């Protein structure tokens, strides 16, 4: 039900920063630079700006102290300074809120528009950007679990098919998705820069943010965090993997940062940059389609999510999601999957994969 | 109490080789051979000989066509012929029933000597075997999966301080345990080979047989592995992990081969050649003593264990724990873990970690 | 001295594949199937239509019988099936000889244009080729020196400066090369898909092709390979490496099949598709450019490289370079390297690192 | 020859860790601290106690400042105390100046006992350590290139047949040796805690030690330390590798701290704790034995080693091998290597590997 705009689509390039509202900044820096190893770009009593060890923009995440803990921005870089005029016409053609700046709305940017999005997300486009150093080979620097690239942004949102529809007119491609067979769409995952994604849509109640993605460069490296978690003993924020993903084929690991945002670290996913990449869909009741080794989806992965702020900083309303539930259908009392299509062996029934029910 | 013998005990160098009796050998072939790699020493219509990729001598598993499936013998290598003399020696004056074969119980081993051991498990020490090609070097036909080594054995039994007691006086010496406040033990991890272990005790119902491992090189391997058996669609399979244990500190997986005989992966322990190794002690409710990352240990991996047969070619018959249950206290539901010592947040209380309830 | 065009050039997406005649079609399957594991999209007794792991079209690598060994086309695939009319006309602009084929060169393409470009090379541009299975999720099939891309090709050519313009004028972007002080530009490397480069240039006598290079997952993958082809007791292929570079910051390998064709294994460069990726100059002096822990470059490495042929299947002319040439700037008797720029420690005058002189 | 003494030799359980006399304590601090990771047990002005991951003796290594750097003792750990007697009763038999200290040579060993060895190497034992905590789990802790363990040590000495025949009498067992077709032992191997070796003997002139080595869990550990010294500009201090050896099939690199005192990283060896372990002997002219991927030996890791020093710490006097040079055998100017053994092809005569001579 949105409709495609006359103006022509700004070309966008890749996801390139968030920007998360956090509570205490002391506590979130403890996570992503002590933690996490994210490098420094710039800091003060307010906000940190950090960056991936292969990154030269200015930032790929922007923490900003506030009192309600939520995304106030996801950003999406442009290939041209008139992209961001095109961006401004198209989302005032789509009857948008729009605000524009011509010298950023976080330090390292420059002329940015934000957006309230037909899905009630904030979005960001910008082109100019400070560069830095950028420190891939700066193996000195390089932590056991070193965070390398921003891969993707995922978000909660109640209509998969109307996002989905919304995001291809962006220019987004879709790559992978997950349906069941009475046509039913659970989660769509879209792509700019030929990656299996730059944003998802998983369905929910929303707009939520569900995570931000970093990449390592091998499983090791996730791995790592894993076992860094453990020493720190802080293994209660693992909320769930580290596993392969069926649908994208990466290595994955979900944790938590200090307000509950979640974070995934991603490897290994394959090319998707040809304009006839074959997409893939998944039945919903495939065991193997989110976790390759059918280990269990753990259940706060469905139900919890980030607040997102609208234009003014206030908390968006969330609106319910009315098509089924992937948590029910799957893992709840009546939901069901399968290791093998149509197989009673290896199957499970009202309730999760290896053993468990849902606590 | 098993008393010590006033005889030498017999020098164990290592756990070498464990015969398991298979209900469908060509079905047992398709898991150890085309899944999982091992290389064949000798087969025919009654018998597969296995061997892992650095090892010289015959085998390190033998799969035994047998009505009902089961360990036959667990087997450890000795110093030099006269260790198997000291071997029958000792256990005669334990008191219990040995069997000795001057040409081996199976092919590739010589001189050898069965026994049922106090704890109702059939132990084999032997010296003499066959020497087959070491393949550490056989890089053409290693695999991503590769399993290099046998690691250990683990034993179901429900007495576990006894058990432990009489492998300490047969020259194991403990590494690792899993004990609570309250004077229980839970689990015990022993050694002669310089690793975390040889054979381990894991408190249950018993005679049973838990698992047998095999090591990797690296994390990666095992990771593999995971992914192949997705990609065979024989998730199903895989029971738990794969993970960072800690207890031993180990990478590893736990898989379920067709008569649901449990096989561990497992890599990156440390040394413990030392005399006065420092023997760890973990208490039962921290949720990082099994899996490092906090991730819930499945229930099956608490109930479900591998008869064991005893000299004449009979089920062994079950003894029950009378000793508090592992799982009851850590996962049922008046069970409790802890991420902290001492910390509220991030503890359980009836149910498992990560969002799971039992099934 | 190569005008622009008026003529719009071809979208080129990226590398696609290369046909390289070979002289004994069955030892070269031996190295690429065998050795290599690359997969098998068809085959005859004439030629062999192979693909790496992540592959969705038709092949990454054609081998084609024949009398001389060489290249006989680098292929590029465009973004619309218009984008191969558009490479005709300008490269009939360019006063280049070119060949359309409505069905295509081989099996698995259709339509298809091949031209004999301005530095002398077969380049082939098309659009359409036959989907196949993407093995990507295919763990059955993964071997342990898994090759899973395509990733570029490195041309050889007397006159960098004058190559680099065309291909810029095509459309590629430069992200790294190799100049000194007085500005002799000594190798480019530019690029499509987001990766350092889709191809490069090397200074020295052709048109010849350099290599051909696959990416792997990770760098055990590459090791996996130098382990094997100690195993089967080829490591005299093994022509230099594995070691990180410096300019793409990859691990890598170089190898020779049995005509000498020369292929790299790559893994682990970044990401380049912004519009101002930040170019990278390195000194030609600088013993860190090639191999980044200033291993030596192998002079074969410089001096071998295969012929490539025109239209009619005859070996294209070589033309010699007559800039200085990075060999015997750097290793040469009359040449040098630095390990600190500035500093005679670490320095190196008339010969290689590490205590080699040329053989 | 040395003579077998009536006295038995002390159970030795592996190499513990060595003293290594430095120039500059602060220089040599920012190499084995900052730059390698080992973890600081204890430190003072003159010297600096370091210990592995893994470790829970007091350290692996002691750097001891002093006017010449030198090795002050290479120490193995006993079984017992009373191995500490059978030592000194031992040595005093074979006629060597022996020196025994109640309260230890260093801080953090008990009772000692240091020789002047047959050899002329300053050879420690003891049993009695102060224990510390043992870092195993430490991942808060874990560099990208950690250092796990001590691994072994290697020893230059004139006289291969002679030092191996008196380290078999102390109880080292040979695992591997290179020899060539005219009786000549260019090096050996030989173990005590069943990985390939705690020591061996790399013929030259001697007393000089050769190496102390440490291992990696993984492959890219060691590839990080590489990685690590190019960013930090000191690629000039990576001597050889990274390779994969022939003999003991383990991943490896070499490296110079700032008195020139070489250090091995090392990883994935074999186990070699059966007594009937089989030995292997390679060819002096295989040129797969030392590099399995054919890479060429550094002259200097021929010619040059670390003086080591008697009891009165002066250094002892250097004696000159009379057997045929390793380096001179094989990439002298009339030397030879093969690949494939009489085959011409892959072979080279007068010059190393990979198109190089000696510099
Ligand atoms: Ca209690
Ligand atoms: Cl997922
Ligand atoms: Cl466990
Ligand atoms: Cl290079
Ligand atoms: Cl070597
Ligand atoms: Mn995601
Ligand atoms: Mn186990
Ligand atoms: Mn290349
Ligand atoms: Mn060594």
């Amino acid at each position: 039900e949105i409709p495609k705009p006359v103006a022509p689509a700004p070309d966008i390039l890749r996801c390139a920063y968030a920007e998360l509202v956090v509570t205490d900044l002391a506590k979130s820096r403890n996570f992503y630079v002590d933690v996490l190893g994210l490098h420094v770009s710039y800091e003060d009593e307010n906000q940190i700006y950090l960056r991936s060890f292969e990154e030269f923009i200015h930032h790929n995440l922007v923490l900003t102290k506030g009192p309600v803990a939520a995304l106030k921005a996801m950003a999406f870089r442009v290939r041209t300074p008139e992209d961001v005029d095109k961006a401004e016409a198209y989302y005032q053609e789509l009857g948008c809120r729009t605000e524009r700046r011509k010298d950023g709305f976080v330090k390292g940017i420059g002329d940015a528009l934000r957006v309230e999005d037909p899905l009630g997300f904030p979005y960001e486009f910008f082109f100019e950007t400070t560069h830095v150093e950028r420190l891939h080979m700066r193996y000195d620097l390089y932590s056991a679990g070193e965070l390398v690239r921003l891969d993707h942004f995922n978000q909660v949102t109640p209509d998969v098919p109307r996002g989905r529809k919304y995001l291809e007119d962006l220019g987004f491609r879709v790559t992978e998705d997950i349906q069941d067979d009475e046509g039913t769409t659970y989660a769509a995952w879209m792509h700019r820069k030929g990656t299996v994604h730059d944003t998802a849509l998983t369905g929910g109640n929303g707009p939520r943010l569900h995570h931000v993605a970093f990449s390592t460069h091998e499983k090791h490296n996730i791995i790592q965090i894993c076992d860094k978690m453990g020493a720190l003993r802080i293994s209660d924020r693992i909320e769930r993997g580290p596993g392969r993903h069926g649908v994208s084929n990466a290595f994955y690991l979900y944790i938590l940062d200090p307000d509950n945002h979640r974070i995934e670290i991603y490897t290994q996913d394959y090319y998707t940059g040809d304009p006839d990449n074959p997409t893939i869909t998944w039945n919903v009741h495939d065991n193997q389609r989110r976790d390759w080794w059918g280990n269990p989806v753990v259940p706060s992965w469905y139900t919890e999510a980030s607040k997102v702020l609208d234009l003014d900083g206030n908390v968006q309303e969330i609106i319910e999601r009315t098509d089924d539930s992937e948590l029910e259908v799957t893992i709840g009392a009546d939901g069901f999957s399968f290791t093998r299509a149509g197989d009673e062996d290896g199957s499970y029934h009202g309730q999760a994969s290896k053993g468990f029910k849902l606590g």
